[PDB]
């Protein structure tokens, strides 16, 4: 009875989750496609011991969209305080034992999927693990999504080895239907392009005549993106991945509470400043609004799904 | 419908369900929580839960669900700390963190897997086993008792005041079966009968209770147990008014499962029917078991002979 408009989505862990959320209430059929790149925490160790992709980005991200009874939700999202097995996530394990079960991850997320009752399909960015390299400024090289953070140095681009890494057959299709294509939000460095960088995918969304709407950290994060304006984002974003990938930047536009900017200046993280001059000579249109809640500092699902569809 | 209660623990518990769920039945599973082998134990001693597994395979025994979901819950990880664990004992061990009690972990579980009757642990806390041997010393853990290389006089439980589930003792109250078994005689049939207040509910009930007495014996358990000596150790722990009849697989096993199962020092139970008349029990003896090259009970001839 309605068209829902085809809208895929790009990104990581938490920016994702909580877009992901609100913008499925919408009248949109979401095609989710997540970093497999991460190596720290629970994620990294069942990566590095089991030899399969990091589930825990994939994992928020089904809790995000799934449509269970919030004990089903809680099991899902149950971490380990003791045992070996202390920091693990009960969802991790849970893809873990379907993708061992399939030898196959994108598989492993289909079938909990269904388990989740997923309103979307939820694809990862290759069916192999990533491994996301850091080049400095120096020269040097940082191995490592976890590791280029911790470095000092600042980062001059980053890229994705092995080098065939695939994406989802899925995936491609899901760019070449779109209406409308969302990166972000997340880790400029870290989620974003780790994401835009698997081969084929840039050249999809190039050739895609759907709307591409880019929408902008609202924080910096230390060791990544010390110092950076909204339009150092959008630039170190078209350096990597060339023109025809942004249409529009979403910024929030407006003030922080004092309170937050402290809470994450003792983090060394701060607000993206918005430079409007630098990002319309960018050739990108901007969409500007209050589009964040204190609840830590997210955006508003619900204000940025409407604004990325009106 | 008859409402039937079983007491087991692992394998034979689960053969037999898996089998009893397709009788008009209601059934009620109780499964013994004081095993501390395994990955279970690990649990157990770590995360100060139950042992989850043997409420796990009944679980899956009773579930309804696509292949698929229940390969899921019996994947046990060959790799990391992790190496070892059932997945389907660390989703019980999660749920019951999250509430706070075994029981009803249990009974999410059983809606999640589609179970087709009411799964309830011997009681929502740990128990700890204990065996006396012949020279009066005590060797603690399910696990170890077996490893004691001593004859087993009795079993026992600690905490003294470990309680059953008020909805076990309900479920006893209701039966029109009560079936005893099959399983482990020291450390899984005792260890459920044991538990303060079952045994009282079971001697008031008028239900028929049946033995479904063990096959073959175990090294360190049962070595030389005929049928007769299972039921007087049933007898000696439980008193009067807890079996009224006593079934065995009266006929012969195949050579070859002889043989694999003296490599364990396990051989068949002799069944003696002048001693097990003695006793005062009926007899219902058959064709009771199948053969991998493993001895299980065949859960469609004995239902249906307890259902008689
Ligand atoms: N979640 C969103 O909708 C949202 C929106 C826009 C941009 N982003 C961007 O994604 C990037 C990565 O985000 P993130 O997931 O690391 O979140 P974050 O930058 O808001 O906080 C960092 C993460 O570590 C913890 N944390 C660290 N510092 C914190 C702080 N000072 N206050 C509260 N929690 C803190 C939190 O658990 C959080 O997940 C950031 O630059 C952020 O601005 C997120
Ligand atoms: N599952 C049933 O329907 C059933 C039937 C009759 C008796 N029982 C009794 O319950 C008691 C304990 O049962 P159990 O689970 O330890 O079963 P078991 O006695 O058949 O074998 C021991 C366990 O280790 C394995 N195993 C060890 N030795 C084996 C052998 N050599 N050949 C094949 N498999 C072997 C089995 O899979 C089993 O889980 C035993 O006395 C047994 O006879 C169970």
């Amino acid at each position: 009875g309605m068209k829902k408009k085809n809208v895929i989505v790009f990104g990581g862990g938490t920016g994702l989750s909580v877009l992901l959320r609100g913008l499925k209430t919408f009248p949109v059929s979401i095609t989710a496609i997540v970093t497999v790149a991460d190596d720290g925490g629970s994620s990294g160790r069942l990566r590095k011991e089991l030899d399969i992709p990091p589930p825990g980005d994939v994992r928020n991200v089904l809790v995000a969209l799934s449509e269970v009874e919030p004990l089903l939700e809680q099991l899902f999202q149950h971490r380990f305080e003791n045992g070996g097995l202390s920091g693990h996530s009960l969802g991790n394990l849970l893809l873990a034992g379907m993708t061992s079960i399939t030898g196959d991850f994108a598989r492993g997320i289909s079938e909990m999927s269904k388990v989740l009752n997923v309103r979307g399909k939820v694809l990862p960015a290759s069916n192999r693990s990533i491994i996301l390299h850091g080049e400095m400024e120096d020269g040097t090289i940082v191995t490592g999504e976890s590791s280029i953070p911790k470095a000092g140095k600042k980062i001059k681009r980053v890229f994705l080895t092995p080098k065939d890494t695939k994406p989802l057959r899925e995936g491609l299709e899901a760019i070449r239907k779109a209406d409308v294509i969302v990166i972000g939000p997340g880790s400029l460095y870290t989620s974003v392009l780790p994401n835009l960088l698997v081969p084929g995918i840039c050249e999809a969304i190039k050739q895609s005549t759907a709307r591409k709407v880019y929408i902008c950290n609202v924080m910096t994060q230390n060791g990544e993106t010390d110092g950076y304006t909204a339009s150092d984002h959008l630039q170190a974003i078209m350096d990597h991945c060339g023109v025809g990938i942004v249409d529009d930047i979403l910024v929030h536009g407006e003030p922080i509470s004092d309170t937050v900017k402290a809470k994450y200046a003792k983090e060394k993280a701060e607000p993206v400043i918005v430079d409007e001059h630098k990002l319309k000579a960018l050739g990108v249109g901007t969409i500007s609004d209050y589009f964040v809640l204190e609840q830590v500092l997210r955006h508003n699902a619900s204000k940025v799904s409407e604004a990325i569809l009106e």
